């Protein structure tokens, strides 16, 4: 029934009872495990109503007023609206609780110890792409806070039956352009070649650098997306330098301060918010290891290794490993020097272990995706590597959705 | 699309579908409700017959005589033998095929590109613990081959109804003792404290070093295990030194050349070989990262970092990452200098990607455990991190079994 969960470094054991609350299926079956796969392969009134009731029940339990008079009336309100219109609307307080629970429930997030502190901006009164842009600029300004980053989420209008969705085409609010060139090489970020081309197609005059901030493509229901350029002063960037390798700064690398996912769907009580960008702060390995070292991304490993005069002739000199460590150290040093919030992978995983213990006491478990929680470098040097994890889907939740184009 | 799991490589953008998983006849630990992929450890003549028929079918398919008169005759011979004795026995060629397939099918082994090159030593005529020791010493001599390691497996008699099992109590043929200290600490390998104590309880006079090779505790059917000391000349070890850090040699670290798992059960056609030690050669991270750096093992990170004069007072200095890389480099360098076979994690993972492609063409897939295939350091710097994997159980197989005590 309840899975037994062991930590091999400490020998401690726990049982996950929270998974019993999962009402949505994952990709695995007794025949085969697909845990390492990245992506998965009006609604029934009864179904929506059951999801709504469960959520409202979650909400009243959180404010210690379960079964109260307020609880009963709210349940009747939801019942009334769904029966007459096929859908319903959340009160702002419920939306706030819901957004925090969705973060708390995200199996792939190692930063969940911060779940209770989230600034929620209600943007459900948005009726145009231009209004979306204003809300997004205010989100960025509040979240960045001159380097003292604050977690936030802005929630745009929910999906509605037979009507197009509000969407942000960009995968993050701040991303660097990727320009395809003659022989097929890429200047900038290869991961963003498609969005860059769409921006150009929608009238953007492209730059030609390696770190050009992309404009936003915002879309209101059933209308073509509109292009908006972020005011440079709102986008805080950090030039990268190394504490002892004087020549590193000359590589001309930099990264933006604010990580802000904008392509995920927020589901709360059966309602779906197709545009609900959220942001916290970076864990250093995201930039130092994946963005800068992935072979299909900036792929700077060899350049740095050569500068360090390492032997790139064979794998056994571990030049890739050495270069990677220095690049991650540069990221940490640079953000600290620029006074911009960032967390290293050791600190982040240590806090996640504390989060697991807190949740075991609070809810009897914590859904977690081991392959995503363990950092991309120095995996076993962190406590999470030695910790067995149980992965499952709880609601409220953040989920992937199809690209709008 | 195809009704089989779709598998993507995110570095290359390539896609394959796994059709081999359709051949699995044993369920794993996952369900649609929750994934337990990160967990380490999650006869009826009628049942035995089905497993035996499947295996014989696999064997005749491998030699391209499926459906032949010989295939049908062998199936009848197995049914007749099980009918009158309750079990059956494998032909020499069937055992060789079976042992190679068990390795080929092992989801947690990154060295499977070598699967077709396994020397299978038949020891099914073994009748005493003394003879088991002779077979084991012969395995070690052949496999070590003075540093030019050769993959091998020695198969002792299968389990038989009502009769005791043949068992090797040690987890590996070569392991270092772990001595619990007065203050509660451990001198040596913390992972081997239990087996060490059992050896002492069975008459072994312990040493007092950090790298004392343990004696073997061998068990013949229905007899107390017997103690055997391995002749030092047969156990090849490698003193550890670093290519540029001259003081590393002074730490007095060392490791053995031969990795030889001895506590796993080899299952072929329903038959169970409780004692079937196998050995290949080490991937450097096994020693440099797990054995030497795990907190619950030798735990030498701080010692090395202090010698490197790193800032061990803060996580952001990445002292653990820096020390781990140098320790792994020392292991590679030392084995190479000693002319002892070893493979670095970059070379091993590249060879495994080739294996995946070979198996896609040969069998339509390859069961693989992502959490185990991705190395413990520099995960995303290797190609396997970016490769989705499907995990499932195929037989013949190597399985864990309960400790004999
Ligand atoms: C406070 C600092 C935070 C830290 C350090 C943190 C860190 C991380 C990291 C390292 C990842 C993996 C990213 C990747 O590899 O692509 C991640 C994923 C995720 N985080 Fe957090 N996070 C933070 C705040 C937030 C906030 C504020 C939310 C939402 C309210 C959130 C929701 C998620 C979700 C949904 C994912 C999975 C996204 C995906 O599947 O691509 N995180 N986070
Ligand atoms: C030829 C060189 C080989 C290399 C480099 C290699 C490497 C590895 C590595 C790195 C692991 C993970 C070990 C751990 O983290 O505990 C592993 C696991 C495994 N290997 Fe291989 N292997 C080789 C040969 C073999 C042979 C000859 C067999 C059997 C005939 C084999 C059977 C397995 C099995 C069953 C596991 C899983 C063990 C467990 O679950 O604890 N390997 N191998
Ligand atoms: N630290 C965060 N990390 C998640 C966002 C950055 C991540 N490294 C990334 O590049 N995510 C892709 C994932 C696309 N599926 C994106 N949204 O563009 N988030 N945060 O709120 O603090
Ligand atoms: N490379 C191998 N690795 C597996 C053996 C060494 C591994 N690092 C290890 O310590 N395995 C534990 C497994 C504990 N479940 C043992 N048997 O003592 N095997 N080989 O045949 O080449
Ligand atoms: C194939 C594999 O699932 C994929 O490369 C995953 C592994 N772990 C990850 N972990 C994090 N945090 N982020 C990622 O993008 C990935 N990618
Ligand atoms: C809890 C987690 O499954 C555990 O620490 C695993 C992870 N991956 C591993 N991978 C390998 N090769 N060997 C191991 O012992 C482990 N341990
Ligand atoms: C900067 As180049 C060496
Ligand atoms: C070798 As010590 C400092
Ligand atoms: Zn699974």
């Amino acid at each position: 029934k309840f899975p037994r969960v062991k930590n091999w470094e400490l020998g401690s054991i726990t049982y996950d009872t929270l998974c019993a609350q999962s009402q949505q299926d994952g990709p695995c079956t007794p025949r085969r495990c697909l845990g390492s796969l990245v992506l998965p392969r009006p609604p029934p009134a009864e179904q929506l109503l059951s999801q709504a009731r469960d959520f409202i029940n979650q909400y009243y339990s959180s404010i210690k007023r379960s079964g109260s008079q307020a609880h009963e009336e709210r349940l009747q309100e939801v019942e009334a609206e769904v029966a007459s219109t096929g859908t319903y609307h959340l009160r702002e307080s419920e939306l706030v609780f819901g957004a925090k629970q969705a973060w708390r429930n995200a199996p792939r997030c190692v930063g969940r110890i911060q779940w209770g502190k989230l600034q929620v901006f209600d943007a459900r009164d948005c009726s145009s792409a231009q209004e979306m842009f204003t809300y997004i600029c205010n989100h960025i300004k509040y979240a960045t806070n001159r380097g003292n980053l604050r977690s936030a989420i802005t929630v745009f209008p929910q999906r509605a039956p037979g009507r197009g969705d509000f969407r942000i085409w960009n995968s993050q609010l701040v991303r660097y352009a990727g320009y395809r060139q003659q022989d097929g090489s890429v200047r900038g970020d290869p991961a963003n070649v498609e969005i860059t081309e769409l921006c150009i197609q929608h009238g953007w005059t492209p730059g030609n650098g390696r770190f050009d901030v992309l404009p936003l493509l915002l879309q209101a229901p059933d209308e073509a997306p509109e292009l908006f350029v972020l005011p440079p002063e709102l986008v805080l960037e950090v030039p990268l330098e190394h504490p002892t390798l004087e020549w590193f700064a000359a590589l001309g690398l930099r990264w933006y301060a604010l990580p802000a996912v904008s392509n995920m769907l927020l589901e709360i009580g059966g309602l779906e918010f197709s545009a609900a960008p959220f942001s916290g702060w970076y864990m250093s390995t995201e930039i130092g290891t994946r963005d800068l070292c992935d072979p299909h991304r900036y792929n700077i490993l060899e350049d740095v290794a050569v500068c360090m005069d390492l032997d790139t002739r064979t794998t056994s000199s571990l030049w890739k490993d050495k270069a990677a460590v220095e690049i991650n150290l540069a990221v940490l040093h640079s953000f600290q020097l620029a006074k911009v919030t960032i967390v290293d992978h050791h600190a982040a995983t240590v806090s996640f272990m504390k989060h697991l213990d807190n949740e075991q006491k609070a809810r009897g478990g914590c859904p977690a995706d081991w392959a995503w929680i363990v950092p991309p470098i120095s995996g076993s040097l962190t406590p999470v590597f030695h910790q067995e994890m149980v992965n499952y889907i709880l609601s409220p939740a953040f989920r992937y959705q199809p690209d709008p184009w």
